[PDB]
Order: structure tokens, then sequence, then C-alpha cells
């Protein structure tokens, strides 16, 4: 029987990558001695949290960028967070910061987050870049890497989007809230609903969807019966749930039963494997763009 | 025979205002004469805009701002008009701008837009202020003039927003737009239709809508069959339609097919005489947050 195409973000990130990767070689050789730089900063120890840094980081110095890498404790004060985010901004070397999200409960985030400088800021995370992104008669500079990504594998299944409904479950800040404006800014009729957002509704309005992205960090939220045939299933959920036998003790899950919903849709994407790679991808190709920018002086 | 809650967006306004007011005469006197100072500036002869522009200058004078009015032809340069904006920026008396909207064809809105300096931003059009708006934690000062005053008539009705079904028609970056990020962030299951959505599909999404705010500019695009026994329907839309009896030889006329709406929904607003009004007042209360943030210094 048929079933939907499973895509596969790994292979995508590696296609991606092997692009970045040639032109770091030949920027590197235009520009006598250039390239890309990358900060990470990763406050305490989650443990997907520490995953996902150090996959930014294998990434960035598989395509010949440099890392600078900060660690600090989940105590860190207010004062040498931002301190060490400026000391990035001066360092000529480093194009783009990435502050690992969440940050622990007693740092101000927005404060924090508003000392990056904004040609440093790969996340799009500054009200400055992010509110650039409704404006369709100007392309963007910066678009944050997860709604990146999702565009990037619509792109990839080829579906249309342009008179399209569209449901985005989930509001967060560099996910569900920037490619509600992505899919509107291609003509698409969008519905953003919540993780808490009443079931009959949501299933009424994923029944009647063209695509579905899914952001909303609740596993097993989208069932797959409520999957309109043929429909293209984006999903960005990535929860831990408690696993004995893996590693950290959790496994990653999506929002989507994909079991059924792979049954239904035209394309869908898997967690581990789909969106995750493709936002490490975007992060580099920001990170590129940042780096070219800044060189044309 | 029974019938909506018709809101009176006037009396809105003038309690607003009364406000406002009162915060002047004292700043006026703690400040030694200083006072919030708004420009408006016009371009061409539109009798709609020039109303518009006038109704913001007299309910300014009322509230004791200062106008600093500026009226351009409709052939003005591109060049002539950012000039003028960026007069305007410098002038330490004045700390609001506003660019009456729409602008002459020849102009390219979103450069001339940008000129304005962002704390002088009133209408809260730069990305800068487009991007705090989703910031809930904290509360912005600007707040985009007609998406506050479609907020502030669902807060006079009592009407619920967190989990009912909202439908939002037009995104344009005065109205629609931020409109439907307002809703959002109450969250609101919000769709937004547009100009690519099929119109099938409007009449089936407005009727499944707790709360419709329609802000096309298309006089009788919501007809009153669609409207859901019992919900709030709120009417952003302010079209001149020819009528010879009245003084400019128009009549504004609203999205909404008024009189089968009101037998339906609970709260409905007139046109004229609902968001209009409430509009300008959210105008002079942002004008009069941007002086005490001035001030400060
Ligand atoms: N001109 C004035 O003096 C003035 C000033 C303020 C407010 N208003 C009123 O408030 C409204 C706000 O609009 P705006 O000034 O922010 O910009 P605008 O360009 O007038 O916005 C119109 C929006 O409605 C959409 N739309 C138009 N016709 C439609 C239809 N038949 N079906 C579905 N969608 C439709 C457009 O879609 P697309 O994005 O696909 O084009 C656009 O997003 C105005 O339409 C007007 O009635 C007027
Ligand atoms: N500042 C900031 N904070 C954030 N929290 C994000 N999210 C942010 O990095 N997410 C993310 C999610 C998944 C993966 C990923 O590659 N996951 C792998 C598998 C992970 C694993 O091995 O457990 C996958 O899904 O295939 C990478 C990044 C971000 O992009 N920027
Ligand atoms: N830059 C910019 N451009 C814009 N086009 C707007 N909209 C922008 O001023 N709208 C507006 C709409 C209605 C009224 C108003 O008071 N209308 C009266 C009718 C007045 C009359 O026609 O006599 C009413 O609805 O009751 C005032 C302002 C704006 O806020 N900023």
């Amino acid at each position: 029987m048929p079933e939907a195409v499973v895509i596969d973000g790994r292979a995508v990130a590696k296609a991606i990558q092997k692009e970045l990767t040639e032109e770091v070689a030949l920027l590197e050789r235009r520009y006598k001695g250039r390239r890309p730089g990358l900060s990470t900063i990763i406050c305490g120890k989650r443990k997907d949290s520490q995953t996902y840094v150090r996959l930014k980081r294998k990434a960035a110095a598989a395509c010949g960028f440099r890392n600078f890498s900060v660690e600090l404790p989940a105590n860190v004060t207010q004062e040498a967070l931002e301190r060490e985010v400026i000391r990035l901004n001066e360092e000529e070397a480093c194009h783009s910061i990435v502050v690992q999200l969440p940050l622990p409960p007693h740092i101000d985030k927005v404060a924090a987050l508003s000392k990056i400088k904004p040609e440093k800021d790969a996340d799009c995370l500054l009200p400055v870049n992010v509110g650039q992104l409704h404006i369709r008669e100007r392309n963007p500079a910066i678009v944050p890497c997860t709604a990146s990504a999702v565009m990037e594998l619509l792109r990839c299944s080829g579906v249309e989007i342009c008179g399209k409904r569209v449901v985005v479950l989930g509001r967060g800040d560099i996910a569900g809230l920037p490619v509600a404006t992505l899919l509107a800014n291609e003509d698409a009729t969008v519905t953003v609903v919540h993780s808490a957002t009443p079931l009959c509704d949501i299933a009424d309005i994923v029944r009647a969807s063209d695509i579905v992205v899914s952001a909303a960090g609740q596993p097993g939220l989208v069932r797959g019966e409520w999957i309109k045939l043929g429909a293209a299933v984006i999903d960005v959920g990535t929860t831990p749930v408690a696993d004995p036998s893996k590693v950290p003790g959790y496994r990653l899950v999506g929002d989507v039963c994909f079991d059924v919903a792979r049954k239904r849709a035209a394309y869908i994407t898997p967690v581990p494997g789909g969106v995750g790679p493709v936002t490490v991808s975007m992060l580099l190709k920001n990170t590129l763009t940042m780096f070219k920018r800044s060189v044309r002086a």
C-alpha cells in the first residue's frame, strides 16, 4: 500500500554540509586565512542541551569553521553570562554567537540575549532580527535555525504551499513563532494552535490542513488519524521520554504518532533524524552568510 | 429581537483621553513646560487620510500634546519624504512620528519607514519594535495602535480570548498583522485569512470562529450568515463607498454585513464609531509612553 515518503534529515544535512565545506575551503583561499567562527554557550548540564551543543560544534569543525566553546555553571550570574557574550562580540574571528536555550530559570533571558551584537545573532533571537521576517519585500539576512530547517524540509519535499491550509502547533521563539510567519509569506492560510488547545479543535484543524508543522514538545499530540490524506507533516518535537535502555535514560519522541501518520501523509519527517540535523545545518548556513557579510569590507 | 451589544468606540476613546489629559498636565508641571510632541506626516490629499490625520491632531491638541503637522504633496520624492522624517528624528521636542498610510505608489514604503528613529516609531512599524511584540514577559512600551484598540474593545466587552477560535481577515502591517500577533499572545487559536485563501474556506473558517476580526477593507466581505451564534465581531474595515449625501462624497463602510451579523453575534463594533476612535486614543497613549521614556534622560 502507498505510504508517506519519509524525508531523511540526516541526508539533507549531509548534502548541505558538503556544499558548505567546499565553500569554506574556497573562501579561505580567497580571503587569506579567514574562516567562519561559531561560538556556543551552554549553561548547566541538561543532557539534551549538551548533546545539541556537541553536535553543533562537531558539524562546525567538520565544515572548516572555528569553534569558541563556552561552558558556564547552572549558577551563572547575570553579569558573568553577559560579560561572556560581550567578550565574543569583540572577537573579530567569531561571526556567530549561540546561547543554548533553555537558560536557567533565575537568569533574565531577554536582558542577556539583548547583549548579543545583531550581526552575530545566529539564532535570530533579537527583536531587530526577528522583526524582519514579516517584510516580504525584503529577504532577511538571518532566519531562526529551526524555522529555517522546516522550510528547507518543505523545499526538499517540493509540496505546494500557496493557497494551502497550514497548521503550526506551538509558538516558540525559534520554532513555532517564526515558522508561522514564513509559511504565511508563501501565501499559506496559517492556523496556530497550542499543545493545551482543546483537543476537539486541534483535531478539526489538523483534519483540514494540507501541511502540519508540529513544534509543541508534546509526544503523541498529533494523532495519526487526524492527518489529512496526502498531507505533508513536519515533526519538530524533540521531547525526552524515559527509556532505561538508552545512554541518558531517555529517548527523543516527536509530537506526531508517526506509525499511523505515515499511512496517511504524502510526506513525513521522523524523530530523531528529521528536523534536528537540518536545524544544525541551518546554523552553519547562517554563520557562513554572516561570515561573508563581515568579510565584505 | 435579542441582539448583539454594539460596542461604543467613541466612549472608550473619550475615557482613555481624559486619563491621558490628566497625565500630560502633571508631567508639564513636573518637567517645567515640556510636553509630548506628535508629528503627523500626510502625503497628497486623500480625503480619508486628511480626516484621520485631522482627528489625530485634534485629539492630540485636546490632550495637551504639541503637534508637528507636516503636509507633503502627492508627487513628493523619496528623498524629500525621508528628509522630513530625518528632521523630525533630530527635533528634541518631537517624541513620535506617524507617516500616514497609504503613501503614494511611487514611494518605497519600507525604505521610507526605515528612516524613522526607533524610539519615535509611534505606529510600531519598525522591525526592532515589531520584534518585541511576542515578548510577553515584558510589557512593551510601544504597541501598534489599531491592534491595541481591538484588544481594548475585546477587554471592555469581557470577551474570553485564551483557547477561543479566532479568525483575522487580512495581514496588512497597520491592522491584520499585529492584531493576529496580539491575539496569538493570548493563546487563542488564530487563523489568518488573506487574498490567496479561497472564498469557500473563508466562509467555513468564519462559521467556526468565536471571535472575528476583519481588516481586509472590503465592504460586505463578512456575510452575517457566517457569524457563529454568540460570537464577538470586530470590524476594522474602513472603506470609502460613494454616497453624495455625505460631506466628502463617501460614507465609511465596514467589512461586516452588520445588520445581519447583529442578530447572531453577542458583541459587534459599528463602522464608523468603533475601532477608529480607539485607534487614535492608542496613538496618544504610545506617544505619552515615548515622552515619559525620553524625559527619564
Ligand atoms: N486607507 C485608510 O485610510 C485606512 C487606514 C487604516 C485602516 N484602514 C482599514 O483597515 C484595513 C487594514 O488594512 P491595511 O491598511 O493594514 O493594509 P491593506 O493592504 O489594506 O490590507 C488588506 C489586507 O486584507 C487582505 N484582503 C483584501 N481583500 C481580501 C479578500 N477579498 N479576501 C481575503 N483577504 C483580503 C489583503 O491580502 P493580501 O495580503 O493577500 O494582499 C491584505 O492582507 C483596510 O483594509 C481598511 O479598510 C484604512
Ligand atoms: N539558542 C538555541 N537554543 C536551542 N534550544 C535551539 N534548538 C536546538 O538546537 N535544537 C536541536 C534539536 C535537535 C538536534 C538534533 O540534531 N537531534 C538529533 C538526535 C539527537 C540525539 O542524538 O539525541 C536528531 O533529531 O536526529 C539539534 C538541535 C537552537 O537552535 N538555538
Ligand atoms: N501610519 C498610519 N497609517 C494609517 N492608515 C493608520 N490608520 C489610521 O489612522 N486609521 C484610522 C481609522 C479610523 C479613524 C477614525 O477615527 N474614524 C472615524 C470616522 C471619522 C470620519 O469619517 O468622520 C470612526 O471610525 O468612527 C482614525 C484613524 C495609522 O494608524 N497609522
